[PDB]
């Protein structure tokens, strides 16, 4: 663990995110952070980012943290979930 | 299995649990909700976002917990049970 | 190969959601195709479905769909794209 | 490496395509173009479809075709590159 280093990693990617995209496109901190959750995960089913310094950034900022957030989920998924499962079904 | 029914019922339950949320929070129609909880976790996902904070924050929570449960389940249907049954189906 | 299976086995899943959509949603082919296509990609970026009936069959067409499509573009990739990006690096 | 170099060199030419594609035939701004080929291929993929015909045949083939290039690059990426610095940046 290792998943506490990929936690905070995942959390800073994140709040960097929810900075940016709340300075730069004006979004309130809680649509910025959405964005970035939404975006990193591919789920992304937001309107795309209005500037092109967003536009730039946004490009950056998935090659970067796609990587990082599925690491993080399929350590949460191998690590912390499995075992948490497989504990409650123990009769 | 038995993995892959327990995955089965784990993917039910989740969806079933955003069902109930969103159909309850967002006022989405059931069937409305239950989508946008399959297209959301399996990250399809092409529908507008939530209208609420509280939506907004859940579906956040949501994803991580969720997605990697049901690309779990996904791999085992296709590894454990589509290609097997796909296999044969080419048995002459 | 396996890779012919695999693209076949694609191919029809294709034709089964191209055919669906078409009908059902009144899509045009090529709209109905393409829909399929980002869909089981997961890419989707289009509007969703318009009828409870286009929505039920997506849902069990993700499931069903999605696992046979990135086994294909896994095998294309790791069987085909490789080995003649490979041989185009031979001098 | 040299597996990071081509993959990354494969990348920015699979971009580049669809950048001068998108540009050309839908009209796009190239910054337009390039973001639309970016977040189709990582699948984010979150802009409206393309308009034309000959955009939709093309972004179907574009989506098969580099999807596994764009998807290794960002594996090598991350297993090569990230992890390596990334640990140290640990090193006490």
């Amino acid at each position: 663990k290792e998943f506490q280093v990929l936690f905070v990693l995942t959390i800073l990617t994140l709040i960097s995110g929810t900075i940016f995209y709340s300075t730069v496109e004006g979004l309130r901190p809680i649509d910025a952070l959405y964005f970035s959750v939404v975006t990193l995960t591919t789920v992304g089913e937001t309107p795309p980012p209005q500037t092109d310094f967003g536009k730039i950034f946004t490009i950056l900022y998935i090659f970067i943290g796609i990587g990082l957030v599925f690491g993080f989920i399929h350590k949460l998924a191998v690590n912390v979930q499995l075992p948490s499962i497989l504990s409650n079904l123990v009769p």
